[PDB]
Parts: C-alpha cells; structure tokens; sequence
C-alpha cells in the first residue's frame, strides 16, 4: 500500500539515521548554545501526525520557533554530507513558558496530502485518511520493534477550536 | 501500491523543489572561472536508477570521482525551518582521462525498497522489489512528463546489471545533448 512505503521509508530513510544521535544532538545544544535565560529542550523527538494530513510549511500563536540543533550530516545516494536539521519550540500556556522542545511534522504526510490535491495521483481524500492512519499504525509497529527505537520519539496523532500546543503539553507532560 | 507513494514522495518532496532552481545553481557554479578550469558542469540533473536498488553511500568509491559540491539550496518544510538540500558534482574518467562532469545521484526511494526486502518485518519479497523497482520508475517518468517543473533539468538512468560500466552508462547519456 501507499502507506506502508512511506511509513518504511521514514524509519528507513530519516528515523533510523537520527534517533540514535538525537540524545548528543540536545545535550550539545543545552550546554552551548542556549541563551542563559532559556529552558533545557527536552529530550525526545516529538512528530505531529495531523490525520488530515494538513501540514503548514511554517509551524511557528503558543507555539513559537528558538532555534535549531546542530546539523547531523552524512553521506547518503552519492550525496555527500547530506545534512539533517531539527528544529526547537517553546510551548507557552497561558502566557507562560511551559515547555521546550525538538518538534516537527512527519514529512510523508505532506506527499499524502498533495496526492489527493493532484488529479494524476489518482488518490481521493478517503483514500487519504484511510493511508494516514495506516502510516501511523505501520510507523508505530516498526518503532515497537526498532533498535533506534520509540524511546527517543513520541508519535502525536490527532483529528480536527483545536489548540496544538496542549495538545503536545500532554504528551511533554508525561 | 509502495511504488506509487514512493515516487510522488520523490517528487513532492524533492525534484520539484529543486529542479526550478538546478539551472541557476549550476550556472552560477560554472561562472567562478576556477570551477570551470577543471571542466564545465553540464546542466541536468543525472538520477542513476538501478532496477536491482543497489544504492550504495558512496558512489564515488563504488571512473566516477567526486570532484566538488554544489552550493546549498534551502527552505522550510513541515516546521523544519531551512531545510537543506544538497547536490554532488562528480567527475566521469574514461581510458584515464576526464570525459564529463555533471550532477549525479542515486534516487533515494530506491533504497527504501532494497531495505523493505532485507527486513522480513516488510513483508516484502526480492520479487516484490523489481516489481515495484519498475513501477516506480514508471510512475516517476509519467509525474516529469507532465510536472511544470519539467524533465528538461533532469535525466532518469535506469538499468539492471560480463563487465558493466556505470561511468559508460552516465557517459552515454551526457553525450545525448
Ligand atoms: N537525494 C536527496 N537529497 C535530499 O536532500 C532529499 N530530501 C528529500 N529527499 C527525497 O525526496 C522524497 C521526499 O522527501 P521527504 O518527504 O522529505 O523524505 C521522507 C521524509 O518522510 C523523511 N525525511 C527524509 N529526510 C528528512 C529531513 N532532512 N527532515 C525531515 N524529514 C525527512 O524521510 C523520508 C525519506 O527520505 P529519503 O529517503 O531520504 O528521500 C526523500 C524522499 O524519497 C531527498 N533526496
């Protein structure tokens, strides 16, 4: 199926290679480059999965955009240094910091999305949902079972007054 | 099918971010006069698809000699603020001699589909793989064809596998002008 190749794809292809440097990757940020007056960025790479496959390219109103980890490069496909980058929010909650963290939206959703938009996919909006959830389900049994592994990300799945900042407040709440 | 994602993935993702805007970073690479004392960059985006997905990391090691990068394109995607995409410049050596110089890179998906046959958590065959090789293939010549975007930037290079010379298959089509 469309989904199982891109849930595959997305371990294969981008979880695997930088799960398992993430842990460095925050620690060098929180001892270096983050402002005196900044919090710790949690750690743990937190993945929205919008089940309607909406996915703005700008995710930064209590969600606002810091700064980014150090880049993680490697050679890959006759690419060299292909780089790797991660970006961090603060989560404000009634005007407060209430948290920090390494926050994104997981990529295939987008080719989801712009295959139902094109005729020439042949790819409906049931077709959609369908395969969105069927993404999420394939990316968490292969996380379940991955060395890299589901403890170095959290899954945020969720359907459309939504607020998204709680929304990942409750999965960094614990 | 996995084919079919895989190669609008390809496409959404990648080629037609990039593809608008090869013409110019090539242009701009072969304007600085010491680039070009070693030899011109053909224009084109050259995309090696192998049908078996042997995609190795290293395909200067694998007649083809890395020579330099291309600069750096960037932008925001899915709240990673400027992503990166990098490109290759790789020097093709024929009888000892430079022969062409041009962008080149494996496509990516097709990895995937080599790890989704090695993991039996895929369950997906060797058969399965050339199977869905093709179709992506496929699928990805039909998306170009009618892609704004368009393949006069780029050029597919499938093939499968007595000696085989990937730098003769690139050369072929460099000298297709
Ligand atoms: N040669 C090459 N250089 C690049 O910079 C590049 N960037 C993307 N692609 C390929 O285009 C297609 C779609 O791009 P993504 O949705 O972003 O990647 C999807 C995306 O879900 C995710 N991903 C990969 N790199 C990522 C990154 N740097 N940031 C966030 N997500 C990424 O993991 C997938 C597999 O990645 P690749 O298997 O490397 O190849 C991709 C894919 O075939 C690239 N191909």
């Amino acid at each position: 199926s469309v989904a199982h190749g891109l849930a595959w794809s997305y371990y294969i292809g981008y979880l695997r290679l930088i799960l398992p440097e993430l842990q460095a990757r925050i620690r060098t940020y929180n001892q270096h480059y983050n402002n005196l007056l900044r919090g710790a960025v949690s750690q743990r790479l937190y993945i929205l999965l919008p089940l309607d496959c909406g996915v703005p390219d700008n995710l930064s109103p209590n969600i606002r955009f810091l700064d980014k980890l150090p880049q993680q490069t490697g050679d890959h496909a006759g690419i060299k240094d292909r780089v790797y980058s991660n970006s961090i929010y603060e989560l404000l909650e009634n005007g407060q910091r209430a948290g920090t963290c390494v926050l994104e939206y997981a990529t295939p959703l987008q080719t989801l999305f712009a295959m139902s938009q094109y005729s020439q996919a042949g790819f409906s909006r049931e077709d959609r949902l369908e395969q969105a959830k069927l993404f999420c389900r394939t990316l968490e049994d292969i996380l379940a079972d991955a060395p890299e592994s589901q403890n170095n990300c959290r899954l945020i799945a969720y359907q459309e007054s939504f607020s998204l900042s709680q929304e990942v407040l409750r999965h960094l709440r614990q």
